[PDB]
């Protein structure tokens, strides 16, 4: 038995750095810790949602899984900002795209995210509350990619509750308004950062084109991940 600082995290207060990268898959969090962090230790294993704390180029940094969907990331991020006193969370993920000018393997830096969830209407008296990335975080990601000579797409994501969409006309509307990324979490993260006076952003790589049906191979996904994660890690040095 260990004291539980939250119902979903066994880390002691202080065991997370002020900057955290989060990805959906806890096994990918372990891969990030093993391959890019030094001084690394596992700080959470509750529910299999592995989290780690170490350093990247000497600067404290944590990485943890967030699971799939807005409710799951909301639990973990609320706890990180509130109990663990985290200041900056960058979601690092994969996405689909419907935009005609976005291609598989593209790196997408998210400025704001739409959604079919009710969680943000519930925060703003039923009105439209844009889930908006922090500008310093977006800029750090953009500048890091420029310095690494990695092209990026910058723009809106759409976070859906339903991976297996049956909704006619959705893809066409997303394309008409130039949404660049379709994923499941970022629209839940940004308003929680706002509540705590903290910062968040998101960077994703395109695994699939929803309209053309092009899809990245496993080797292509590894290369895209290596590009994206280097951008995110270098960005943490500016944050």
């Amino acid at each position: 038995h260990h004291h539980m600082a939250t119902p979903h995290n066994s880390a002691k207060v202080g065991d997370f750095a002020e900057t955290v990268l989060m990805c959906g898959d806890p096994l990918r969090a372990k891969l990030i810790a093993d391959n890019y962090l030094e001084n690394a230790k596992q700080v959470n294993s509750v529910r299999g949602m592995l989290g780690f704390t170490g350093t990247y180029k000497g600067k404290p940094l944590s990485v943890m899984g967030h699971g799939m969907g807005i409710p799951s990331i909301s639990i973990y991020a609320e706890e990180l900002y509130n109990v663990y006193k985290v200041k900056t969370i960058i979601r690092v993920g994969t996405c689909g795209t419907v935009d005609p000018n976005v291609h598989v393997r593209d790196v997408c830096i998210v400025t704001a995210s739409g959604t079919d969830s009710n969680v943000n209407r519930m925060r703003l008296l039923g009105h439209d509350f844009p889930a908006t990335a922090n500008f310093e975080v977006v800029s750090a990601l953009v500048e890091s990619a420029k310095a690494l000579n990695i092209p990026t797409q910058v723009g809106k994501a759409y976070s859906t509750d339903i991976f297996y969409s049956k909704e006619q006309g959705l893809n066409e509307a997303l394309a008409q308004y130039h949404f660049i990324a379709v994923e499941m979490e970022s629209a839940g993260l940004f308003p929680i950062a706002d509540y705590y006076g903290a910062r968040a952003g998101c960077i994703c790589t395109v695994s699939d084109h929803i309209i053309t049906h092009e899809s990245a191979t496993p080797e292509e996904r590894q290369t895209s991940f290596q590009n994206m994660i280097k951008i995110a890690l270098e960005a943490t040095l500016k944050l």
